[PDB]
């Protein structure tokens, strides 16, 4: 099929994506980033994002695959000695595909704008005091302050949500986790402390008390939204879809990056 | 149908109980509570864990229901002045039934004995040090040293899950949590330390290393296992049945229970 | 002696103090805010770290006095009802003074620039990752890498430092307190999670590694350092006295803020 | 002087032993075990515990010695490489000796039992709930309920304290930290969560609710005391005293055994 490949930038990368290519050239495959097919990411789980957000709007027609040059990565979870069996099959084709859920965020101002996020999205305040109440399918749920809010996706939970507090999903639970970021509790203010693991078609709106003005991340991008009314988050509909050439277990993927390798 | 009343033994919970059999005396309901099809438990969530536990082989024959003598639960989750509200609404039948997954422990010897918990299991060490090897899905995850680990239902995350650090998760979700007890982590002995939530058909095994002696609950029965080689959890394929008479959405009685009622 | 009042600015704070200064005309009391002797704030804490800012290089000459217009506060901790009592005995003087020990901090750039806090100052990244080596009595004990580290004064540790998982300290102890934002673990990265106390003379250095800008807060006044080499910390040897009336001990002001009051 | 070894029994520190005791032969040195002068212990910090309790009675006439035949130990933390350096710089004497705060527990009956110990206290429930009113100075802070508290030693916040989310002091510190065990909070049941930092004089008095039987350790003897009436914490005015013959900072050890060594 078509196919493309992006790189983290550096030496090892280039040479590798070009060694792939040529070893594509080998086959009926033709190299286009336009409408790709397969997109092959060289580097880093920062790099396979930005692969994954390149090509957002094509997620059904995608199967992802990460390269990790450096250390191993939960997206970027294949050696570069393991490149030329790579091309090989991705070329015969006929491999199986795995899809992990993805999280939607709204965010309506007084205007909308949704995006899609594969690790998390935060919510964090600018400058100010951070403070939101918490609706879940329209029951308001708690007036949460302090310095923000994190909705993780399953594979996710062992980025941003695993340094906040919150558990490690296996990515074939549809669902996403809200952690909470340095929440002051005492006797007049009161949150739930717990993350939190909504189910999908739930739907979690987080909306202002005072500032309007929020900082808000979606997976590296993080870009400041002013005159702010609603931040919706809900599980998406669509899937980012990887191609599995081997069995790596996620909680052998777990093992190897947290316990030892 | 066939129905029975257990009762927390105070005297509030006994009188509201002979008011609920007298108020059931007006309809076609015949008090048994060999082969009941709607068991009612007056008290706390400990009264309701009490009767779950005495009717869990006939669990696919019975609606339970919960009325709180105390503060609200979240399995005795309806007030005592809708007692009789609640009697005719059994009555007529005709109600709709929620499920809740259920925790299935396999516990082996050198013999097997399975249990099923609705808050959760955990495993503990009779004195001495406790040290585990943690097997998930045959693949050796972690070497757990420490005061125990804690396998929750999703209903149970609200109960010991959360005061062990654990997410809130929606009961929908079929799926279990794991959450440690006090680890020991340094140079030597290593631990993933977030809490881990596994899907259905995901098998968690403990494994023991030097002592086989361990101290294992289930819900609120507790009891030294001697000569233990394995512990299994596992999502049931059994779940639990609730009757529903109104609308309580699990994040509502999770506000009312932590937040504020 | 000569006094000066600050006030929240609300009304009820106003108003408070023009019938604090009403009742200060009746004794030889002179108002003064340029080298007074008695500050008194009427407001929260936060009132009250900008009257300790504001008369910082005259700490060792003034006895500081908190009252709480709304909630009750740990520095503001005197109630309004209490004024005319407060009025008359810092009138006649021969009050007992308490002392809280306060965090330096240095900033050396590529030039320096200390600081003093009476709550904390924390160290976060503008914009992109925030990595530090930690140097503690020029020993390198860690690379710490996540949203941000902050040093804690025992005043300070009901505050911002116990969002962070701190501990609480009594103000009695020479310390000072650094807990962890949001650090990443992995097999690659590793901090020590856990808070850590140092007593007086100890002197915790934080060096940068790649990016040298960061966002630097002490108390509420929060600036971005350009150029920064080093941020030094270590408990002042200048300290806030507090003039005392009554007797409300800390841990007595820990439970009616946190428990119920 | 006088001098004693203890061992962990082991074949590599039973040897070392004799060793040290052969080098020690060619000095005026005298092997006594009942009132030694230096004790020196071969093994862990759990062999260093052992020769600590077992002399608890003469700890101002003692100096201590650690040496690690395992991993480092933060009581046992010279190399057994360096014990014939060791074991002449204690020969000739003129070391300096280094001072550790220790914790004094006394439990009333209804008698009194008073104990020592080098890292922390805890207290547990036999069997049932576990549910205790915390005093802070004969001020009622808290109404605990969960699973336990401890009660630790400067030197002792790397050890258990450390796993019960507890900060690191550094030994100079003449304090004590009390850390909770899966506490419940909710609406009905509040716990200040934060481990308490307590200085010397302050009394931290547990003090029985509805069962009086408690599992209660000091260091690692544990026994189960019934018909308790109060646990009284508080700092120790007796220390133990360490000889040292290198330097070896507090923050450099644990460097080593929790970063990487
Ligand atoms: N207001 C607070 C400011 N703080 C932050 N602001 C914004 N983002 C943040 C913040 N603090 C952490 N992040 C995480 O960085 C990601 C940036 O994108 C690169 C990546 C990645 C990644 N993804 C995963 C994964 N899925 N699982 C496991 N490790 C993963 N990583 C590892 O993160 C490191 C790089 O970041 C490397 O070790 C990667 O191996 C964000 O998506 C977020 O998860
Ligand atoms: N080795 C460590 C020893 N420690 C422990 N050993 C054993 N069990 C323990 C331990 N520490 C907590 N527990 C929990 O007690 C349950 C006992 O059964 C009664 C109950 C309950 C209950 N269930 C829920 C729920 N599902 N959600 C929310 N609150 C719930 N509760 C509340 O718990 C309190 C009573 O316990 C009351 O406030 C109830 O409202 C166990 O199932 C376990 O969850
Ligand atoms: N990069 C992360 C961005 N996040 C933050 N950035 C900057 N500061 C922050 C941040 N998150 C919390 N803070 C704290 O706010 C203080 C601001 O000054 C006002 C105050 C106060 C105060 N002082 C105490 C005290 N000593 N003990 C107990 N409660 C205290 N409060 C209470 O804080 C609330 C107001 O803040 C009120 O309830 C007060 O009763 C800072 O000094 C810091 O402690
Ligand atoms: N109801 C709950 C049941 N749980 C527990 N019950 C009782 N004790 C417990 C429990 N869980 C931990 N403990 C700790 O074990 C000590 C036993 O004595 C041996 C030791 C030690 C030691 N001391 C230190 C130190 N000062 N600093 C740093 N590491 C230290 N260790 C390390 O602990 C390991 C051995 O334990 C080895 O890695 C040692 O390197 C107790 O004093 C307590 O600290």
């Amino acid at each position: 099929m078509k196919y493309m490949i992006t790189s983290k930038g550096d030496e090892k990368s280039d040479l590798l994506r070009l060694n792939m290519i040529a070893g594509f050239g080998e086959y009926d495959m033709e190299y286009d980033d336009v409408e790709p097919e397969i997109v092959i990411s060289i580097g880093g789980d920062g790099t396979f994002l930005s692969a994954f957000h390149q090509y957002e709007e094509r997620l059904d027609e995608i199967a992802f695959i990460g390269i990790h040059t450096g250390h191993l990565g939960f997206y970027a979870d294949w050696r570069p000695a393991e490149a030329d069996k790579l091309v090989k099959l991705l070329a015969k084709g006929e491999y199986q595909k795995v899809s992990y859920p993805l999280l939607k965020t709204t965010v309506k101002y007084g205007k909308e704008a949704t995006y899609l996020a594969l690790n998390e999205s935060t919510v964090k305040s600018s400058g100010g005091p951070f403070v939101v109440d918490v609706v879940i399918n329209d029951i308001h749920f708690e007036r949460f302050r302090g310095d923000g809010l994190c909705m993780s996706t399953p594979s996710g939970t062992t980025a941003y949500n695993k340094s906040l507090g919150g558990a490690l999903m296996h990515p074939s639970i549809e669902a996403m986790q809200l952690t909470e970021m340095a929440s002051i509790n005492n006797r007049v203010y009161r949150t739930i402390g717990s993350p939190l693991v909504f189910p999908k078609h739930h739907v979690v709106s987080l909306q202002p008390v005072n500032d309007k003005d929020f900082q808000i991340s979606v997976d590296h991008l993080s870009i400041l939204h002013r005159d702010v009314q609603e931040i919706r988050y809900e599980v998406s509909a669509k899937k980012i879809h990887f191609a599995r050439f081997r069995s790596f277990p996620f909680w052998r993927r777990v093992h190897d990056s947290f316990i030892e390798d």
